């Protein structure tokens, strides 16, 4: 099984069960799927318990029982949010479907839940991709982002799918044809960055080292608490090799669910920011 094929099957289950009950599909009820997952995939070793706990040091876990005949899905419910809990549950369900023959257990941190990538050998990234496909099926998500993008629109996605704002933005970056970069920072320093595919192709990405924010950015000003629609500034503030007249829109919002600052940078479709070829 792959993240996309496994999620596709479970999205069909969600659709069918929601219709049968006469209820909304979203947000997805992950515990219900987890308890049915062995039946849905025709396996003998089910998840038999999905349990909230106050967990220190990680956010979710999947533990094989004695003789690997049943599995326990534990998720943190302390100092978190419903959207983080739902994503953690889906992430652990991803390990159950995709990875459980590799290990006796999985214990997964908030960082694991933010590490979305397309590297198929990174099991944390693969569980994140699974969770993104299950919780935010693209057919439906695309209908939520049409004529404009801003933190209000992406916040509405987060509410609709029952995920964090960060997860809703990452989903958009996963598929958009726009050139955009999300930067998560704390106390003036960049901790994570993620680029849309067009941005990455154009050189607009940051490898993460703890690196200060640009001194002229909206992000770096503690006084600016939020800018949900995005102020137009020179692209060179963030991407020094951009041509000097290229603008960028910089959005800013406090990520309550992660207690950090999110900066969403939106570049023109034509922008290229690679350095000169020496
Ligand atoms: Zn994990």
């Amino acid at each position: 099984w792959t993240p996309q094929r496994a999620a596709n099957r479970l999205v069909k289950v969600v659709e069918a069960v929601s219709v049968a009950h006469g209820i909304d599909r979203f947000p997805v009820d992950v515990p219900q799927l987890a308890l049915e997952c062995a039946h849905i995939f025709k396996w003998p070793d089910p998840i038999t318990k999905v349990q909230a706990a106050a967990i220190k040091g990680f956010d979710g876990a999947l533990f094989a029982g004695e003789s690997r005949k049943e599995w326990l899905l534990l998720y943190n419910d302390a100092v978190t949010s419903p959207g983080r809990m739902r994503f953690t549950q889906a992430h652990e369900l991803g390990h159950y479907i995709l990875h459980r023959m590799q290990r006796e257990s999985f214990q997964c941190s908030d960082a694991d839940m933010l590490n979305w990538s397309q590297d198929e050998r990174d099991i944390e990234a693969q569980a994140d991709l699974f969770a993104s496909y299950l919780l935010m099926p693209l057919d439906d998500y695309r209908k939520q982002v049409t004529t404009d993008v801003d933190m209000d629109i992406l916040g509405a996605c987060a509410e609709r799918y029952g995920v964090s704002l960060t997860a809703a933005v990452l989903k958009w970056l996963q598929y958009t044809d726009e050139k955009a970069v999300l930067v998560m920072s704390n106390d003036g320093f960049i901790n994570w960055a993620w680029s849309s595919e067009p941005a990455a192709r154009a050189g607009a990405f940051f490898r993460t080292n703890v690196i200060p924010l640009p001194e002229g950015s909206l992000a770096a000003n503690p006084e600016i608490l939020h800018d949900r629609h995005g102020t137009k500034i020179p692209a060179t503030v963030w991407f020094p090799h951009a041509d000097p007249h290229i603008p960028l829109r910089e959005m800013k919002i406090h990520a309550a669910q992660y207690d950090a600052t999110l900066s969403l940078l939106w570049l023109p479709r034509s922008a290229e920011v690679w350095p000169p070829r020496e």
